[PDB]
Parts: C-alpha cells; structure tokens; sequence
C-alpha cells in the first residue's frame, strides 16, 4: 500500500460529497473514507476533479482511489476495479413543482433535460432520450445543473434520487423543486451501489479497503455515520 492514498472525488454532490464555507470536504463519501483510511492505517489526500475526470486520473495514477457516489456498472467494471458496495444509488427526475414530467421519451417531448458528464445518467439519456429528440444537455458538474434548473434554461434533471433530495430539494434553492415520477430501474446502465474505484491491478488496496469497510460495518461505526445525513437505510 502506498504510505499516502489520494482519493479523488468530485464536490458538487451532497451530502455525499460537497464543500463547507471554509473549502473543507464534507460528506458521507468523506467520512467514509476517512473512517476506511483510518482502519487501513495509511494518511489519505482527497483530490478534488469535475466527476468526468476521476477515472481518467485513475488510469493515469493521477489518484489512487475514487470515492465520489462511484456506481459499480457492468461497463465500468471492463476498465477499473470497485470495492465492496458503500451504498446503493437510484437515478431519478426533478422538476418544478405540479409538474407533469416523467421517465418516458413522451413525457419528455421537448423538455430540456441535464445530465452529469460522465455519469450513469448521462449515458441512460444520451441513449434513450438524446438520440430521440429530447434536448439532454451535459455539465461539467451537478451544482451547475440546479442552477440552471432554478434559471428555467432546464426543465428537469437526471441524477442520483439520495443527492437531488437531500442536497437539492430540502435545501433553500431546491423548495420549488420536487421529484418527477419514479427512480428510473435499468440494470445495464445505473449499475448496483456504489464502491471505492480503484486499478485493476491494485488488489492488495482494493482487499484493504473491503476489509476496512467490513470493519466499520460490523462495529456500528456504519449506522452512526449514516445518521447525519440520512433518517433510512442508505445502504439498501
Ligand atoms: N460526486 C459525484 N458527482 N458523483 C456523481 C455520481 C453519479 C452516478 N452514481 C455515477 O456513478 O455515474
Ligand atoms: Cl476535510
Ligand atoms: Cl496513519
Ligand atoms: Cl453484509
């Protein structure tokens, strides 16, 4: 294991990982890998990167680790390696408030759409909506997409339900905001929880974080650190 880890996230998803006013890291991704580097007795830098950036910096060993609401997916899995789940993540929609919006290609007939760039949500709407006509447009990052959501340049948005609520919808900006139908179920492209990305060829940090995360679940530490952000089972 290297004597520092650098993990690189992407701080413009809370509550998972954000910035407080004094440029800090925060989130339940940070405490997270904080708690694991802590158990794995190595110092940890967090790295911050737009989210289409994390893997490439990977590949390039820019960071050792990624720890940004990472979904494991068949596609992601051909070129990176995951930990262990973290937590589970759904893709969902918001809109105004009263809005008639839903997941379907009719529904979204000449709305303008945002999407993270690199996301799962990105790839399910360049296929299924983009290529049929709805206006998905990409970001560079998710604060960008509630901004220009609450400017009326977009209609809707496409991202993870666990963010869009708590960091979004029960946050000031967010009071006319709610979600548009139901989390969107597509095995091939969302993928089943989140997990630490890491090389391939790293095994020996990849078996010490599953040990650390293991350890930290069996001993409560899980649950309590959970409790801050969220009133469910954020683990599914
Ligand atoms: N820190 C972030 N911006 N995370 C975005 C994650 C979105 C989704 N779970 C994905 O893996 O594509
Ligand atoms: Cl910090
Ligand atoms: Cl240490
Ligand atoms: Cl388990």
């Amino acid at each position: 294991l290297p004597q520092t880890v650098r993990i690189g996230t992407d701080t413009t998803y809370a509550p998972f990982s954000s910035k407080d006013a004094k440029g800090e890291f925060i989130g339940f991704d940070i405490d997270l890998g904080n708690e694991m580097c802590k158990r794995m007795q190595v110092k940890c830098t967090w790295v911050a990167s737009d989210f289409d950036a994390l893997i490439p910096s990977l590949k390039a060993k820019k960071i050792d680790a990624i720890i940004s609401s990472l979904s494991i997916t068949d596609k992601r899995q051909q070129e990176i390696a995951f930990s262990d789940k973290l937590y589970a993540a759904d893709s969902r929609l918001i809109a105004a408030k009263g809005s008639p919006i839903q997941p379907t290609l009719e529904s979204l007939k000449g709305k303008h759409v945002g999407v993270l760039q690199g996301s799962t949500a990105e790839a399910y709407a360049n296929d299924n909506w983009r290529t049929k006509g709805v206006d998905v447009v990409a970001y560079a990052n998710q604060d960008l997409i509630y901004s220009d959501l609450t400017a009326g340049r977009l209609d809707a948005a496409l991202q993870d339900e666990v963010a869009a609520s708590e960091g979004f919808l029960k946050q000031p900006a967010g009071k006319e905001y709610a979600f548009a139908g139901p989390s969107v179920k597509d095995k091939k492209y969302f993928g089943d929880g989140t997990g630490v990305g890491l090389r391939k060829d790293d095994t020996e940090l990849k078996a010490a974080f599953d040990k650390a995360l293991t350890e930290l679940r069996q001993d409560g530490t899980y649950d309590k650190m959970a409790k801050k952000y969220f009133d469910f089972n954020v683990y599914g």
